[PDB]
């Protein structure tokens, strides 16, 4: 079938065989070696053997270090231009611009960047032709959802990093049984390289093998291919979280009639015996992990954990609507996490966890702020950017991004029903962000449109998930900003279309805020395992409890309806204050976003939500 033999890379292949693979997956294998020109290809397989041999070589390669004081637990210390996603660097690519973004009105569009193909080309061409010259290509088939389950989608991802392999080995379920499931399916195109081909024409930093001047992240959905170059970190490097799950996912689930969401999934069990299973939206660093790994402080209550990050929901044929996490394991903020405030995670990351860009202690163990552990006399702190570090420096020994990387099936309080392919059934939703002033604790939707107008008003603070600084108040319309796949517009109208289902059984719809300030600056709710105290009042709302308030913004709780024993001193007058001046500036920065930033394509009933709220506020 050829010349001189100058395509077959059989004899480039150190594990696996390409005569195994299934015909486009051997096309798409080949095809990539002959233009990155990798060393070697390896085709994983999932196995401990295997999983132990990339250790090995991430080890002698100074990519990671042994924990000593942990069981199999590894550090990782990168590069520090290559520490979270790059929402600027993150672009879309449609035959036309209006399927990707709502034309803006004024301005330039916030729900996305769209890269036409013709630019695209140009920018590929100068990127991934022999970017793999002297390394490893590895071909990585991993499984979004329960292996075998119809409503699983799978993938390839080719990269030449064996710290991608490894976190995809936690954070999805990949290895030969994979390809067994696919024989001659449709599967997603993924292609990763970091940019470095060798031999290196620039020194490493931490020997952290990256490009940042050329980093590019692209989503082809007609095309079904994630291509991303230059970069490392999780966000930008595991295809199938950010890349897959939420912006492609998002429009395959626009055409074939699911959701594809930013939000966590947990149980919640009553003294009584009842069971119910919740969904809350917020943005990134803004409490997800903690909340589904709650452990209560109200006896009697018992939270499981399905998921931290990413839903995918469908309609049921009985009108509930059913949840499952697509993920494998739990890609957490390290910053934060104590005993105290997530124990639940502190179980989990003691063994079989890959960390990024915390601190090592001298004993072989972890430290990070607000670990709120003092460690032995003679123990030594050196940070993630291998230095010696005192507590009376400014630096922080811990990146404020640095991630744990831990399996889910270790989780103590992981649900039973987090594999099961038929899913959950939600009874309601949750949105909420960081906001210092104006927003009360916890208030619940009037309507089901109400409710999406509430999800596409959502503003928060700037966190270090992404390249904003400043602690700006920013739009982030259901958590979704940086991972919308297609327009914003038609987002809000595919919501809004399940309250036409047959016998939908619509869940409620709540706003929380955990992060509201007093005049001093300090927070005037503990949160974390109080937030169960919240968790209770929507248990009974959602029974039917008449334990509600009207307000111009939608129901608050009643005067002694939340359980605030064991805490007293809380200034409930200020955890609800609904100031009139607060609320008209809000509304107007909520119209000149959505008039500008949707425009023509902002639905009728979004924008009678928002007079609605507009004449409700106004009459105070
Ligand atoms: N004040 C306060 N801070 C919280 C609370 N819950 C979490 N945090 C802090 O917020 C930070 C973000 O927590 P996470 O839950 O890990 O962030 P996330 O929402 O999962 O963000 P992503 O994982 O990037 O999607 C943590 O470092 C916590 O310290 C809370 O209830 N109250
Ligand atoms: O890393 C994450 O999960 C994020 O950015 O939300
Ligand atoms: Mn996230
Ligand atoms: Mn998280
Ligand atoms: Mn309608």
């Amino acid at each position: 079938p050829q010349l001189h033999n100058g395509l077959d890379f059989s004899a480039k292949v150190i594990q696996g065989s390409l005569d195994s693979l299934p015909q486009e997956v051997r096309k798409f294998v080949e095809g990539n070696a002959q233009l990155c020109q990798p060393e070697y290809i390896h085709i994983c397989d999932g196995s401990e053997e295997e999983y132990g041999r990339l250790l090995a070589h991430m080890q002698e390669e100074g990519v990671i270090r042994k924990l000593k004081k942990y069981d199999n637990c590894w550090l990782a210390l990168t590069d520090p231009r290559d520490v979270a996603r790059i929402e600027s660097k993150t672009v879309i690519i449609t035959q036309e611009q209006r399927d990707t973004v709502p034309i803006p009105k004024s301005g330039q569009s916030q729900l996305g960047r769209w890269m036409s193909e013709e630019d695209f080309e140009k920018a590929f061409n100068a990127r991934f032709p022999g970017c793999m010259k002297g390394r490893t290509m590895y071909v990585i088939p991993f499984s979004m959802g329960p292996l075998g389950s119809p409503l699983a989608k799978i993938g390839i991802e080719l990269t030449d990093s064996p710290y991608v392999v490894a976190s995809m080995r936690i954070m999805t379920r990949m290895g030969t049984s994979v390809l067994e499931a696919l024989g001659d399916g449709e599967f997603i195109k993924c292609l990763h390289s970091v940019g470095c081909p060798l031999p290196l024409k620039k020194p490493l930093v931490n020997n952290w093998a990256c490009n940042p001047e050329l980093t590019l992240i692209a989503h082809l959905p007609d095309r079904r291919e994630i291509i991303s170059f230059g970069s490392g970190y999780g966000g930008n490097s595991l295809l199938g979280k950010k890349c897959f799950a939420l912006r492609i996912a998002s429009r395959l689930a626009k055409e074939e009639g699911w959701l594809a969401e930013h939000m966590l999934i947990l149980g919640i069990t009553n003294p009584e015996g009842k069971k119910k299973y919740l969904a809350a939206a917020f943005p990134s660093a803004c409490g997800k992990t903690n909340l589904a790994m709650m452990n209560p402080t109200l006896p009697g209550w018992k939270v499981e954990c399905v998921g931290d990050d990413i839903a995918w929901m469908k309609f049921d044929a009985q009108g509930n609507l059913r949840a499952i996490n697509p993920e494998n394991g739990f890609f957490g903020v390290a910053p934060g996490t104590s005993v105290k405030t997530n124990p639940n995670a502190i179980k989990t990351i003691q063994k079989n966890t890959i960390f990024t860009n915390v601190a090592e202690t001298s004993d072989g163990g972890v430290y990070w702020e607000g670990i709120d552990e003092p460690l032995a006399p003679g123990v030594t702190i050196t940070s993630w950017k291998n230095k010696e570090w005192r507590p009376q420096d400014e630096e922080p020994c811990a990146h404020p991004n640095s991630r744990f990387c831990t399996p889910a099936s270790q989780c103590p309080i992981i649900d039973p029903a987090w594999e099961s392919p038929e899913g959950v059934p939600i009874e309601g939703i949750i949105f909420g962000g960081r906001r210092p002033a104006g927003v009360p604790l916890v208030y619940e939707a009037l309507s089901w449109q109400h409710g999406v107008f509430v999800g596409a008003a959502m503003r928060s603070e700037a966190t270090a998930a992404a390249e904003h600084k400043g602690k700006v108040i920013m739009h982030d319309p259901f958590a979704m900003r940086p991972f919308f796949g297609y327009n914003f517009g038609k987002y809000l109208a595919h919501w809004l279309s399940m309250a036409h289902r047959p016998a939908a059984k619509l869940p409620k719809i709540f706003h929380v805020n955990w992060f509201r300030k007093d005049k001093n600056g300090k927070f005037l709710w503990p949160g974390f395992g109080e937030n169960s105290r919240v968790l209770e009042w929507m248990f009974g709302r959602i029974e039917g409890e008449d334990s509600a308030k009207l307000t111009p913004i939608g129901y608050v709780p009643k005067e002694d309806a939340l359980n605030l024993k064991g805490l007293g001193d809380v200034n409930v007058e200020e955890l609800f204050g609904i100031s009139k001046e607060f609320w008209e500036k809000e509304v107007e920065e909520i119209d000149k976003y959505l008039e500008d930033q949707v425009n023509a394509d902002l639905p009728y009933e979004i924008e009678r939500e928002l007079r609605a709220l507009k004449q409700r506020i106004s009459q105070m």
